[PDB]
């Protein structure tokens, strides 16, 4: 009947931004230099029109000795450095990358952009050429919206350095979880053609970086597939994910539709925008949620999409 495996399936008609693993993939095929060359131009024509948020004092703390080691290297260590990041190479720093949470990594390529920009960071050589395949990737990117670009460029930086499946058993560093909102201070959702409690509750709870409530909404079982990977399964690793990934996110959903399907299960489909706290409200990535509840509205499974463009919005068919 159900599996997890058959509930990532529902509503089939959903389109997702498959370009941007595709670009990913594009993106892959090119030489270090190109890549970082090519993260450069597309960050710089990026930051014309969206405004990228400082990292926290937390999230630096943890990047700080490999910062302080680069701040202290040649222009030509510092640029072999970034190479071997591009390259999953095995080096010491490129292994310490490796067990950052995502956001770690992010901030430490903030610092380092920075550097570039303001002199302490070898820049990308004036006229530099990129590769005949590489010009035709950035004008990809430069063609994707908003969402999709930022999504690539985060890809690219969480594949870079030593490959995590190649440490054994290691200790994930993680920025501390926040404190949960004060429930007085919370804005709640509104859905137009929506009103189940556990979707309500599923939206409020991430505004609020309520972890432990949010994960009471799903069965033991409950998976979560976050945007283009696959399904994170049962509790234990759906909370660390929250917990590790997920902290002031906001979320605001536009309109969803409910269809009972086999016993007493119910599939939901809620569509809107996300701002991620690196960009605010200067990035809306369109997204959808797909749900299978079961009959006592427990999460059985929730996909989270990142939409093909803004008219699959408006996608939401009630039968199936
Ligand atoms: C690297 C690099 C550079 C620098 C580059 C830099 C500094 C790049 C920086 C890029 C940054 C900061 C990108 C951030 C992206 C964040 C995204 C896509 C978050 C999405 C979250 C979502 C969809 C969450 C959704 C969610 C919802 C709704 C749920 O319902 C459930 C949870 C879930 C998580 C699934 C240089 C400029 C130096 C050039 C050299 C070079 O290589």
């Amino acid at each position: 009947p159900f599996t997890i495996d058959s509930a990532r399936g529902i509503f089939p008609e959903t389109l997702t931004a498959d370009s941007v693993p595709a670009t990913i993939a594009r993106f892959n095929q090119l030489s270090a230099e190109d890549q970082l060359a090519l993260i450069w131009f597309a960050y710089l024509e990026m930051g014309k029109t969206i405004t990228i948020a400082a990292p926290g004092a937390a999230n630096m703390v943890f990047a700080e000795n490999t910062l302080n080691e680069l701040k202290q290297m040649s222009f030509q260590e510092q640029t072999q450095v970034m190479c071997d990041l591009a390259n999953r190479a095995d080096t010491p720093i490129c292994r310490t990358y490796a067990i950052w949470s995502v956001n770690i990594k992010l901030g430490f390529w903030y610092r380092l952009a920075e550097w570039m920009e303001q002199g302490i960071v070898a820049p990308i050589p004036q006229g530099y050429r990129l590769s005949a395949n590489a010009a035709a990737v950035l004008q990809a990117i430069r063609e994707l919206d908003a969402g999709q670009q930022i999504t690539v460029l985060r890809n690219s930086v969480v594949d870079m350095g030593y490959d995590p499946s190649k440490l054994g058993s290691y200790t994930k560093v993680s920025e501390p979880v926040a404190p949960p909102k004060e429930m007085a201070k919370r804005t709640p959702v509104t859905i137009e053609g929506i009103d189940n409690p556990t979707i309500l509750s599923y939206m409020d709870n991430l505004n609020a970086n309520d972890f432990d409530a949010l994960i009471e909404l799903f069965t033991p079982d409950g998976a979560l597939q976050p945007p283009f990977q696959k399904p994170i399964a049962g509790k234990e690793a759906v909370y660390r994910f929250f917990r590790e990934d997920c902290q002031n996110l906001k979320l605001i959903p536009q309109r969803g539709v409910s269809e009972a399907v086999e016993d007493g299960y119910t599939q939901i489909k809620v569509t809107g925008t996300v701002q991620t706290p690196w960009f605010g409200a200067s990035v809306g990535m369109n997204m959808a949620w797909r749900f299978l509840l079961t009959p006592e509205n427990k999460i059985f499974f929730v996909a989270i999409d990142l939409l093909a463009s803004p008219k699959e919005l408006l996608n939401l068919v009630r039968h199936h």
